């Protein structure tokens, strides 16, 4: 009944849902939330070709904006599972089923927990995944920043317009960060470094996060220090808890394609962040998106 | 001497050169035009994500603007040649030589011709390859389009606005364009279709086309036709004579990669429309040029 469903609407999805409607076929686009996916919770975005700088809102709305008129169906749903019919699949949403000749996973990645104590208790009070959510919130705090990689450290540079200062806590010595990044980092007077360093418990009184001990990994020395609010950036993982069951995921859950986006299980194809992949980027979930809805298209023809 | 170079700044080469410039490598990005490559001959883009429609030659001057803050290093280079020589490669322009750790080739393709009569004789003064070029020149003629993909559909398109008539001559009897551009084809009055033919000669008097001898091939049946402009849009070649010699190409002439654009040689990488692929659109030439600006800094690294 659809030729395709694409599931989820950063710009993985909404890129292949923009291609499948432009070769006509019957698209229906899912997203549990607000179409943009990661993009909306990222402040500047200087790296996608075409833009010198743009506001990852600005550029979630801009990507969604023709969908409608290439007559793309764009639907609220949680996606909970996907059974393989063979000759055609069904997909499972809170309410809804749907069925499809193809589909396209796009359904993104979540940032990982430290796992440790506080955390989970001062999740509205202290505790934050997002900077561009949360950051005014923190006015004039001493903000701490967990992590070595792209976010935590850009993270951090936008969470200086708001805090008195913020820190960034990497576990080794050398950031992973693009050096670019870096070097921004270095230069700005209220970012400072605990570097070699993983936090080991976040505290605080009845209603707020106070300090947070944490614990040197060369040394194993431990202190104890003051901080308003935290961050956490300590990678990710996959969004495909609908797919567990069907034989296309590695040992940590990411989906497996080959080099056309294709999964195991014909017409079922996965792009973007929730691949087994290297590389995280707007750039690379757009060129996934491309080739799956190509893939998806002959799959479709063939069928 | 440069960590990397990048040859060729279309979208893939520009898009690596803004992702090796962002990890601080000491980047070269060689061009021997105009920075935007095939998309300064393209009209109007409609499927680049981020924009709803933007006319070419804006998204290449866009692409390109931040190259230099970057601290891109921009030349102006034709590559003749390539040379390994183990821990570092040589690049050879008409008058200048660059030794550096990486190459990203990012070079493109070119419009394929028909090997005609009458093709090279009427090169200036009827025969065309690009339509937002020569189409003004064409202001109230009858014009022909030669081919059934995106390009010779698109073009012909763009060409209503200047010429009395657009006919379409394809191949077979069902066009390989994208069907949302099939379908405006089939609705625009100032487009016709000669189906299932091929063109044979290119007529004229001594200074331009005339008209056009082409043959139905399932019937052999030949019909002249007055014309006063033909545009060819039958495919790609590759852009790779200065590899040649290298033992990284297919029959064909394209390079071939594997999934993370590395080519046989280490440190020579291949990106975007010149490598052996199915799918040349901007989104995955972006999509390469990321992939292998990654993979340029992660070798470079190990060097
Ligand atoms: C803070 C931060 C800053 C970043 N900055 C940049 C940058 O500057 N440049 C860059 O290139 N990359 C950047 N990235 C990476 C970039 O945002 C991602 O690579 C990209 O968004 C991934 O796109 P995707 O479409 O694969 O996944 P996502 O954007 O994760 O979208 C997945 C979508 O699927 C939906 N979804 C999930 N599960 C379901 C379900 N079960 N049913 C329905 N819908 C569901 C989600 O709501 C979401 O909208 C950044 C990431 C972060 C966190
Ligand atoms: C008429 C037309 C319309 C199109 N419309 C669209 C569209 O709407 N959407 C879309 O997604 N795709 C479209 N495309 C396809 C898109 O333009 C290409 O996929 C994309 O430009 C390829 O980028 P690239 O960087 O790999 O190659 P290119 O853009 O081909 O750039 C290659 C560059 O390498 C340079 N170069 C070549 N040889 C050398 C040398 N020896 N030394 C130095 N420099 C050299 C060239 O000057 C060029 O600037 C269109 C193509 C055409 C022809
Ligand atoms: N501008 C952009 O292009 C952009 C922006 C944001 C994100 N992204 C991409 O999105 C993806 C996700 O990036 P990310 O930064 O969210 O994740 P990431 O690359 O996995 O980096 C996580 C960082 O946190 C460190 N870490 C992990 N556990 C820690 C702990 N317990 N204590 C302190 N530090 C800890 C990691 O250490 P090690 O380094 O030791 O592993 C790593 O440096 C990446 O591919 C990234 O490039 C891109
Ligand atoms: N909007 C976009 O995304 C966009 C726009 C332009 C181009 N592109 C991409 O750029 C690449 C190049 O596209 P293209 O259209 O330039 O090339 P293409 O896909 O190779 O199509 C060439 C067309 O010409 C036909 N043909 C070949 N020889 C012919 C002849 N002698 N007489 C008449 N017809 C003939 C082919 O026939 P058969 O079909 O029988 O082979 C084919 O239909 C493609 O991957 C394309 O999708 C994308």
């Amino acid at each position: 009944k659809y030729d395709v469903v694409i599931i989820g609407s950063g710009p993985a999805g909404m890129t292949a849902a923009m291609y499948t409607a432009r070769s006509e076929m019957k698209t229906l686009l899912l997203e549990r939330g607000v179409p943009g996916g990661q993009m909306n919770n990222t402040a500047e975005i200087e790296n996608y070709p075409g833009y010198e700088t743009i506001m990852g809102p600005e550029l979630s709305m801009k990507m969604a904006e023709p969908l409608e008129g290439l007559g793309v169906e764009n639907a609220y749903g949680f996606v909970t599972g996907i059974e393989d019919h063979g000759d055609y699949k069904k997909i499972i949403t809170e309410d809804d089923e749907f069925i499809t000749k193809s589909i396209i996973i796009a359904t993104g990645a979540n940032h990982r927990k430290l796992e440790i104590p506080g955390e989970e208790e001062y999740g509205a009070r202290g505790v934050s995944y997002c900077a561009v959510c949360d950051g005014a919130f923190f006015r004039n705090q001493e903000i701490l920043v967990i992590g070595g990689g792209d976010s935590a450290v850009e993270e951090a540079l936008y969470l200086t317009r708001f805090g008195q200062s913020v820190t960034i806590m990497h576990r080794r010595d050398k950031l992973r960060a693009q050096e670019i990044i870096q070097q921004r980092a270095f230069k700005e007077e209220k970012i400072n470094f605990i570097w070699d360093s993983v936090p080991m418990e976040i505290k605080g009184d009845d209603k707020k996060i106070q300090s947070v001990v944490y614990k040197n990994v060369k040394t194993g020395e431990v202190t104890e220090k003051a901080f308003g609010g935290i961050f956490i950036y300590v990678g990710l993982d996959p969004v495909a808890e609908f797919v567990s069951d069907l034989g296309i995921t590695d040992e940590a859950g990411w989906i497996i394609t080959d080099d056309h986006m294709r999964t195991n299980i014909p017409g079922i194809f996965a792009v973007g962040d929730v691949r087994q992949k290297d590389f995280r980027q707007i750039t690379t979930a757009v060129g996934d998106g491309a080739q799956a809805a190509q893939e998806a298209y002959k799959f479709v023809v063939e069928l």
